[PDB]
């Protein structure tokens, strides 16, 4: 369980921002913001894979439900990205918006 899913990220948070915020908790191996692949709209969700279990755990512990860039973000362990997959489906089809995603 080294993979973490972020949700309700402000659309001014891209890879450099999220990498910087996650490196405080441990080495970071992959960071990816998800977009609508046609319109390029930021969907507020992201994948981060940490080098260690401890990095992912500490990042979730200290970032979940914190105020970042003016709203409360959602951060959770997502071992195979299945939770983020459901988030993606709902967001990229416009069933919800990035800030109204049920979490």
């Amino acid at each position: 369980p080294k993979q973490v899913t972020f949700a309700k990220l402000n659309d001014n948070i891209r890879e450099n921002f999220l990498r910087d915020m996650c490196k405080k908790y441990g080495e970071v191996e992959e960071v990816e913001i998800l977009y609508n692949p046609k319109t390029k709209k930021h969907l507020g969700i992201a994948k981060v894979v940490f080098a260690t279990v401890r990095g992912a755990k500490d990042a979730v512990q200290h970032l979940h439900s914190t105020s970042v860039m003016g709203n409360i973000i959602h951060v959770e362990l997502d071992t195979k990205g299945e939770t983020r997959m459901r988030f993606y489906e709902l967001l990229v089809t416009g069933r919800y918006t990035p800030q109204t995603l049920p979490v």
